[PDB]
């Protein structure tokens, strides 16, 4: 029931101070690294993009892990869609700081990532910060702070052009946040992160995700007063915690390894579109609202369909990305939990 769910939310608050303190340590290192990348020629125009769960106020665990995005203003970008992926692109240009990374027409993510890593390792050595390494094109590089906090740093090109055609039917917020807001948001830049699908880049809208979370009501004053305290953020925190707790019960074989907080977040945005009124997220209806989120996530698993919220034809749950057996496995676990009032949350 809602009492059990409220107890979960109270438990998550116990970790708030550890996360904030660690976030401050990350900021100290990031600020130091950023001011020295301004010295390196290739990345002089780098800037901090304050995206990610901490800045969305929904980081509820893992105080030793942070995702940080650096942006790099890149004038005059023309994109070329890679195959028919809708989310992956080659970067071209209509001097140029990134001129040294061009192979013919195409901007090489491999060459640019290589310099980025090398330049960061050079600046890092010049206090108790070093560079770890993991799997994936983005994050580009990883810092280890005080031999304790791991910061995944993503480099993202910033394009101040209009969003790609593949986003034309995405961001379906008109009945919730308004058509006015949708137009305003689409005048904002978009980002490209280096990401294998080759020298491909993937669209990123983490800045818009943060805006939609921190200004999330139909009412402009949602969550600015006691009469309009909704449970949207609480529901996202509970969905994230549900997935984290289920993953913890398979640390051995990591059967749920393919599922991520980003899947949860994407599904949550879809539920906001489906339930656009603030009265559909009343604080007193926490249990029902959480049920709405869990049942939609279940539907995504069973139908093997979870559309990227900005790029509808990019299906995060296609069997190409996540095998059917893994989705059926998570379906069985979540179904059991839901039908039993979430014993995973029992104390
Ligand atoms: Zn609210």
């Amino acid at each position: 029931g809602a009492s059990k769910l409220r107890a979960v939310l109270e438990k998550l608050k116990l970790s708030r101070d550890d996360i904030s303190t660690a976030a401050g340590m990350v900021k100290g290192v990031v600020d130091h690294l950023l001011l020295r990348l301004k010295c390196d020629s290739a990345f002089r125009g780098v800037g901090l993009l304050n995206t990610g769960s901490y800045y969305e106020h929904v980081k509820i665990s893992a105080p030793n892990e942070f995702d940080v995005m650096f942006k790099l203003e890149v004038p005059r970008i023309q994109l070329e869609e890679y195959s028919n992926t809708r989310a992956y692109y080659f970067v071209k240009f209509k001097e140029n700081p990134l001129s040294q990374f061009l192979e013919g027409e195409i901007l090489s993510a491999s060459k640019m990532l290589s310099k980025f890593r090398k330049i960061i390792k050079e600046e890092i050595n010049d206090t108790d910060v070093i560079m770890k390494r993991k799997r994936g094109g983005s994050p580009a590089v990883t810092l280890l702070i005080s031999e304790k906090i791991s910061v995944d740093i993503t480099l993202a090109l910033e394009s101040k052009s209009s969003w790609p055609a593949s986003t034309q039917e995405g961001l379906r917020i008109q009945n919730w946040l308004s058509a006015k807001v949708r137009k305003q948001l689409r005048l904002k830049p978009f980002y490209l992160v280096p990401k294998h699908a080759e020298e491909t880049w993937r669209l990123s809208f983490s800045h818009i995700e943060k805006e939609i979370l921190n200004n999330h009501g139909k009412s402009k004053t949602c969550c600015e007063n006691k009469e309009e305290k909704c449970c949207r953020k609480d529901c996202l925190k509970l969905m994230k915690y549900l997935l984290e707790q289920l993953k913890e019960r398979f640390k051995d074989k990591k059967h749920l390894d393919k599922f991520s907080s980003y899947h949860v977040k994407t599904a949550f945005f879809h539920v906001c579109t489906q339930n656009p009124q603030d009265s559909q997220w009343d604080r007193k209806d926490l249990g029902l609202c959480f049920d709405n989120c869990v049942t939609y996530f279940l539907q995504c698993l069973r139908t093997e369909k979870l559309e990227n919220y900005f790029i509808p034809e990019f299906n995060l749950f296609s069997s190409n990305l996540i095998d059917k057996r893994s989705k059926e496995f998570l379906t069985k676990q979540i179904e059991y939990e839901r039908n039993n009032e979430f014993p995973v949350f029992d104390e």
